[PDB]
């Protein structure tokens, strides 16, 4: 696995059966809420290329650490979207694990190669 | 990991402990209602060879983005089947994540090496 | 990843941070009920060595295919146990995915290197 | 994948997209209640580096084998934390799988390279 620098490199790696890893540097991404400086790595078992213009994936992450309700069982659901221009977003939706009631959501935006890196 | 071109290549890769990845090119698969052109990659953590005649695997994928109920918590359950003649099918069943009620299902059919590719 | 032939090889692979894959050949395994000839491969993301005498792992597998209730959402929970003498067992407990009520269970027994193979 | 000996090695491996494995030797860790000698290996699909000072990850592990309620469906939720001085903790919270009610929790504390090892 190496860094996949370009959108075409990523599309090619998916078409060739490689498992993709997203690495996100939050301080290099823009958000409405302040995000503490962190690096976040996620490797979903599934990923899609939409029309040769978009790469999408998601991850439902179980936690008891979510700020919106510390100590309560929740899923942090993150949707990853990357377009052919290098513009990336991560939208995280916070769900009560027992009921599936939505507690909140927030979004970040980054650029490929900068705040949003992809490996495969 | 390389492309597993024949059914025997795939059975052998399973028998040798390799983790399998399915890459599906939807525009090369037959469906009842047309799906938009997309490439879908999935690596299940489990796989079976039945007899020496079929390979089977499945994935339960959590989503808020399913057309049948956008924004609602759902599981897209996909069952993958591949026979010794190279005929592949993917049956997706859409389930409400909190209740497990079925919301719909649909099926694609593909040919190994054409719309349906396998890596290990 | 190569075949881990001996119990010590497997323990060593775990201690060295390798991810383990179990390949089970059901026809080489003994069970109370008949099992159709199948090869089953599973790679859990967690595994344990108890004392220096047992290796254990498990996998909760979501399905709609289970014989005990075809078409109903279920988890096939498999518990894998391997002792230092090479005696392996897999106990599968079938659970309603919605309620967690137990629908049934079955067990197979195998020998390491024969019906139960391990890779890492 | 090799052993990641220092905190900087681990942070560098995450930042380069490598999937991380935690290997815990319980007998080299300190706990409130003594834990039986076991080696435990876990590979989470996500990990974070907080500031340049902490690495964190978690795993929600389904089991029927938990001492607190043997035979009952449960999630052993383990939160891993490692600081820049090499001090590691694993906090495990035991949850009823159907209801999410907390049944108990316990914690172990270890040192990087001693009881707590990391591979990538």
């Amino acid at each position: 696995a190496v860094e996949l620098n370009t959108f075409q490199n990523i599309v090619d790696a998916i078409a060739e059966g490689k498992r993709i890893t997203f690495v996100i540097n939050l301080k290099k991404c823009t958000s409405e809420m302040p995000l503490n400086s962190a690096i976040v790595s996620v490797t979903p078992n599934a990923v899609m290329v939409i029309g040769d213009s978009r790469v999408t994936a998601s991850d439902r992450h179980f936690t008891l650490d979510d700020p919106l309700a510390r100590g309560t069982p929740m899923f942090d659901y993150s949707k990853f979207n990357l377009d052919s221009e290098g513009d990336a977003s991560i939208k995280t939706t916070v769900l009560n694990a027992s009921s599936y009631e939505r507690l909140g959501s927030y979004q970040m935006n980054c650029k490929l190669g900068d705040g949003f890196k992809v490996f495969g």
